[PDB]
RNA sequence: GCCGGGCGCGGUGGCGCGCGCCUGUAGUCCCAGCUACUCGGGAGGCUGAGGCAGGAGGAUCGCUUCGCUAUGCC
């Protein structure tokens, strides 16, 4: 898929949940990645977040190196793109 | 040989396909065409892949529920 950095992949997860606004909705995923490339080396210190809307996918992957800097940038983004519910 | 799958709607005689919904792998990009006919063509990555039968777990499709008694010739 479009295998992209997180500076990138945020801009894009803002675009997709854009779009996903008046009609679609937005799949993200989140799993430990092992970093393999070839079918069955194997890393522990990475984890894979795939976002997707049925049409356009994106994925990328964050290590111990970048987790830091991507935490706040994505719950940042998570709390300004997922507006619009209830607010008792 | 493999590189998503399924549900509903729509088009086509048919394939490819468009829309909405749900759900995956470490593992896809582009161009719209093939012309009575079961995946049209191009460019990339991989060695294991395909089919059958059971089991638990998501969104959905079809069914549903007249007696008692009280102050008293104090």
């Amino acid at each position: 898929m479009v295998l992209l950095e997180s500076e990138q992949f945020l801009t894009e997860l803002t675009r997709l949940f854009q779009k996903c606004r008046t009609s679609g909705s937005v799949y993200i995923t989140l799993k430990k990645y092992d970093g393999r490339t070839k079918p069955i080396e194997p890393a522990d210190n990475k984890c894979l977040l795939r976002a997707t809307d049925g049409k356009k996918k994106i994925s990328t992957v964050v290590s111990s190196k970048e987790v830091n800097k991507f935490q706040m940038a994505y719950s940042n983004l998570l709390r300004a793109n997922m507006d619009g519910l209830k607010k008792r």
